[PDB]
């Protein structure tokens, strides 16, 4: 045997655990530090290629949602030029990463985990909050468990995807190389968690590739704070570029290089369509075809049968269409309540609905969420509320009001339509607006289907009933309406290696992050056949 | 729990012989009519085709139609409205019905499928062999293994919550396009998705028909329900323009030509807003594969594999050996032994004559491909043939296997794929070997197999790393064909496709769309949080 292949190792792992945050805890302590350590701060992010940072004249500021006087960051996006430059770097440094023992690769990435985890949680947690306007517990099991999470078991699927090995029969010896893609990827990420930015540009490189990462403008903050952190953990140079750019310059750039292999992308559907007929356009251009991998977004519903927990619905649903201002993929948007429990459903909405506060998460820990992230944002929502007052079919029933004079301050709205097929119940607001349509109870399995049918989505979705031959039906009936679907639970909060997060439909590519498969998209295996002895004639023997 | 189908030895006077012998001559003379079958429904448009024996043109195997965009839609629709309760049924219940046809191939049904993949496509009886009945019957095998194992990978719950993974098909249909050169890749194409839950229009290769619908029939007898695989011959671009144009597309997989998989992908993108979901576009795509050969190897063993390599089924392989470097010193050696053995080929009959090595190409048209190579290497500065290029298409499409050698390790022959028995041979300077291992690297476009034929580890282990990327399969002192599945997972990256390794365990992810489903069994309490009290 000329070629000797080692041993692979096992690793174990569980998920990070989520803090409590309780009064003179030292995690409270030291979120409250880290949080004053930001107040009045304004950090200059540069480019990094490489080690090299850099300034481009094209300049841009990230604000706090909650305080737009407040420039969090001022960074800068990166030209063509630098852009390619990156590509060309990446490139030089590609194949001696690629070469790397998955388990000296995977070492990086736990490293960085157990930083996160540790010394620099509160710092993470801080930036994701000011930056973002997530509130504690939202950065928490964002920019602290799942990104913590999306690295240590990336490591354990990695390091253990080696050992899934061909059969070998005499005279050969067969062995599988899970090679990085040829070329570059290009991870493209989105405001709303700080641990998809790293999650994006994180597993590819994991998986031997280099990577020119666009975090997302309204993210930057966070997103710089765990670049370092990779860095530090010991990711070395050239192989995650740190390049914001503006969206459509940057996808101009890396479409048209023939060395591009791969787009992570998370974000809207009409900018990941964009970028696919961009590569179709360039394909005569590639060396080989690039992988596109995109998560775009839902319209995601609540739908409750008679039989369902009231308290549960409502606690659930407030939690699912409030939390982040209902600034997640997975927010509930739509509520499909039964006649026969609406009186019920709605007292108790209304009621709880007058106990949220919306105000500063920094300043305030009383706080259930703060404004909306952007100008953009609290522009469109604005908006659907209009078109809410002018829609015969529409009612607001609690909230409606805003105030974008310190921070881009929404009220958590609760809608009524008449109208199961009006535009709000099929278009993602991405804000804190729930819609409600009341059925006729002996009318459930014809609403079941227009759950189905209604919007262009397929990203999650809630049955909540007690009676076992419904919640069977339902499933059934759902199947493809929902990537993650729940049973009496809320349809946000996938945890990384219990619920693997993604949809189909016009929600992506449904790659499946979280779950053990979605590291294969970034190897393109090669199988080494080596025989041990001479071949022998040509001919065979039945030629005789 | 699988195991490879054995291939048979074929002896004289035993049972598989005997049997392939009979089967050859039921096919004698034989006109089979192969409708188009929709659901059950056999099916006749007037856009009457023929496939012809390749060693003998005269004779009719199949008559078949082309199905028009009409009956095309038509297929689409009675899919769509059988996908969801075959989705539905356990994987199991579905893996069953290939592991019964994969036993029907196996025994009752292995000298039939042989036979027409003899007659029909021109393959010898052990290219037949390795191929209608092992490759096949390993695909149905291997693919229901892993697709039931699949079901066992599940996510962690934790109290009071329990989360179970369903494997779903993918919504829509997927357009199966398969190639006329291997019996056994239309049955992959085809089944794979239509085991992970998904329904498919399969457009079998034109002139593997006859194959191709006994295969079919054979699932179908398996107990493969109506319009789970919809069986619709078509014109090439009437059927990519049909199906790329339907809201409902969700897969292609496809098996040819880099123009063709890249004309397809342009067509979804120019329709993405059309789609209920992204189509998964799978395309194996060939290569120009090579030989590498250090001053150190076994020469007899280059010999006989590159013989087997670049001349078995005519060349007509994706991973087919079209390019041979070779020392200086072992030239002698091996232009020697490759021209000796070249004139002891036979290229025959092979239904007639079990002598045969190789037959006839596959039709007219790769015929005058082929002939275009020939006619080029003719003309060439650099290049001249040392042995056959002798052709005949007046009873068979006739090509003899040729042997040429390049000057110049950059000629576009050292480039193009040919697809037919046409080696070409590069010889460099024993002291230039490492400069020309970056030549084989950086020469074409492709990225498929390739072997080193070399019995000095240092330098396997240098060519090995030098090469990582010029052969998705790769082979140290063995041919660069004949990829068996469960052991060589088959494809590669560069020109020659998606890369998605059929073969192996992770193929059949392509063709599922996974659901997460998490059940609470506990009230769920307070919207609030402790914290913010």
């Amino acid at each position: 045997h000329m070629l000797r292949w080692k041993h692979t190792s096992s690793l174990k792992v569980a998920n990070e655990p989520i803090l409590a945050f309780s009064q003179g805890s030292p995690e409270r302590d030291a979120l409250q530090k880290a949080l004053k350590d930001l107040k009045g701060q304004t950090e200059a992010i540069p480019c990094v290629v490489g080690d090299e940072e850099v300034w481009t004249s094209d300049i841009q500021y990230q604000l706090s949602p909650f305080n737009h006087a407040h420039k969090v960051a001022k960074f800068c996006y990166a030209d063509k030029a630098l852009l390619n430059r990156a590509i060309d770097a990446a490139l030089a440094a590609r194949k001696e990463w690629d070469l790397k023992p998955m388990a000296d690769r995977a070492q990086v990435f736990l490293k960085a985990a157990d930083m996160l985890s540790g010394p620099r949680r509160a710092e993470v947690l801080a930036k994701t909050m000011v930056g973002q306007g997530k509130t504690v517990i939202q950065a928490e099991i964002d920019a602290a468990a799942e990104l913590i999470d999306f690295f240590r078991f990336n490591a354990k699927f990695a390091v253990e995807l080696e050992g899934e090995q061909p059969i070998s029969v005499p005279p050969s010896t067969n062995h599988t190389v899970y090679r990085g893609l040829e070329g570059f990827v290009a991870a493209i990420s989105p405001f709303n968690f700080t641990a998809i930015g790293g999650n994006l540009a994180g597993a590819p490189a994991l998986m031997g590739n280099v990577v020119l990462w666009k975090p997302s403008d309204t993210a930057m903050l966070a997103s710089y704070a765990v670049y370092r952190i990779l860095r530090e953990a010991g990711l070395p140079p050239n192989i995650i570029q740190f390049v914001p750019a503006d969206g459509p310059t940057f996808g101009d750039t890396v479409t048209s290089s023939e060395h591009l292999c791969g787009i992570n992308f998370t974000g809207s559907v009409p900018t990941f369509k964009h970028l696919w007929r961009q590569v179709a356009q360039n394909l005569d251009r590639f060396r080989t075809f690039p992988r596109l991998a995109g998560e775009c977004g839902g319209k995601n519903f609540h739908f409750v049968h008679s039989s369902a927990d009231v308290d549960s619905v409502v606690s659930g649903t407030l939690r699912s269409a409030f939390e982040y201002g209902g600034q997640k993929c997975s927010a509930c948007s739509r509520l499909y309540v039964p006649k026969s429990l609406w009186p019920q459903i709605k007292g108790r909405l209304l009621e709880e609905h007058s106990r949220i506060k919306v105000g500063d998460p920094a300043e305030d820990f009383g706080t259930f969420f703060s404004a909306v992230i952007d100008a953009k944002a609290f522009a469109r929502i604005k908006k659907w509320l209009e078109h809410a007052r002018s829609s015969p079919s529409l009612s607001i029933l609690a909230g409606g009001q805003c105030n974008e004079s310190v921070g881009y301050y929404v009220e958590p709205c609760i809608i009524e339509s008449k109208d199961p097929q009006e535009p709000i119940m099929k278009e993602e607001i991405f804000g804190p607006v729930l819609t409600v349509y009341v059925y006729p109870d002996d009318k459930y399995r014809e609403t079941l289907k227009l759950v189905d049918s209604t919007t262009s989505y397929g990203l999650t979705g809630a049955v909540f009933a007690q009676d076992k031959a419904i919640v069977q039906e339902a499933t059934r009936m759902l199947r493809n309406a929902a990537g993650n679907f729940y049973i009496n639970d809320k349809s946000t909060g996938s945890v990384v290696g219990q619920q693997p997060f993604g949809g189909a439909r016009a929600s992506g590519t449904n790659d499946k992050p979280g779950g053990p498969h979605y590291i294969l998209r970034w190897t393109s295996p090669q199988v080494i056949k080596e025989t041990h002895k001479p071949l022998g004639d040509w001919r065979y023997s039945y030629m005789q």
